[PDB]
């Protein structure tokens, strides 16, 4: 059972850049990765072979460039694959994956306004199996993977 | 058992740019993929070989230019593909993937009004199977997909 | 039973450095990194074969270039692996691992502001069995894998 809880939190706006070259090229079985560039995001991997949570309760975002990338990756996979990318301030990431419960919730909270740019470069060329990719370029996004085999 | 919850969140406003680029062109089995680029999206992808809510209370989006884009992409793939892209504010996307319930809804929100853009260039050129693509550039859009074999 | 608090701490502000070259390049059975580069960053490693918390109450950043990279590392691994890597001030991680409970709480905070630079090079490249790679760069991101076999 795990748990990533965020309550109040003043953040107040700089260059942010998060990224993947050419990396996790292979893989077998399971395998999830998320990147994010922001202020307050939110990361979680759950993997197994043979309940859950995420919170972000009322955060005071003000302001910027945010630059959340992944460029070669993932190409040559075999079983599961998740990848989740967000260029934003409280997004929140998670995979899950299996072979052979989830929540994420966004309470309150004060975005207010920059450039922020997502991105997916040349990547899950060839993944045999399950994959799963999510990008995003905001302030509140979510997201989530699942996989599972057998 | 997944979920995926959003509460209320004031947004008040930028560039925000999500894309990928030549990229899941060779698959097998299940893929899927979501793109947003907006203020509180939501993204959640399920898939398996051999329960889940997507909610969005009250939200006050008051205001950019939004760019969602899918470049070369999804070319040949054998068996389920998902692909959802919206540029907007409160967009949820889903993808479903099967070899061998659901639910979305967007409770109460105001919107208040800025460039909008969606894309799909050369993608999703020879899908053998399954595959299913959903383009939308709005505030409050909804996605979904669901594919199965066997 | 493991616990890492941190109560109030006022940071004021520099080059902070980062970085893992060559190496975990092999492995069997367990293997966690975790790589950040900021101000009250906290980091723990739980693995076993054969009830953790994190909590960070407030605390005051005010401001710095900050690298938190990852060249070539965890290329063949055999069994679980776990990177985590972030480039910000508060940042948090963790990595569970077995083989045959989880809490991350981060309480009120005052963020204000500056370059953040994460990174994920040539790494991942072939790892059998588990693996999940979480990579940010902001103020107060929040990073957990979980990882389990038999």
């Amino acid at each position: 059972t795990d748990t990533q809880v965020s309550k109040d939190n003043k953040f107040d706006d700089t260059l942010n850049n998060a990224g993947a070259n050419g990396s996790l090229s292979n893989s077998k079985g399971n395998l999830g990765a998320n990147i994010a560039a922001g202020s307050g995001n939110q990361q979680d991997n759950a993997a197994a072979i043979t309940d859950i949570y995420q919170e972000s309760k009322d955060n005071k975002f003000t302001n910027t460039q945010n630059n959340a990338l992944l460029n070669n990756s993932a190409n040559n996979s075999s079983g599961n694959v998740g990848v989740n990318v967000a260029a934003g301030q409280g997004n929140q990431q998670k995979n899950n994956l299996a072979i052979v419960n989830t929540e994420q919730v966004s309470l309150d909270n004060h975005f207010l306004n920059v450039v922020n740019n997502a991105g997916l470069l040349n990547s899950a060329n060839n993944a045999s199996g399950n994959i799963g990719v999510n990008v995003a370029a905001g302030a509140g996004n979510q997201q989530s993977n699942t996989l599972t085999l057998g």
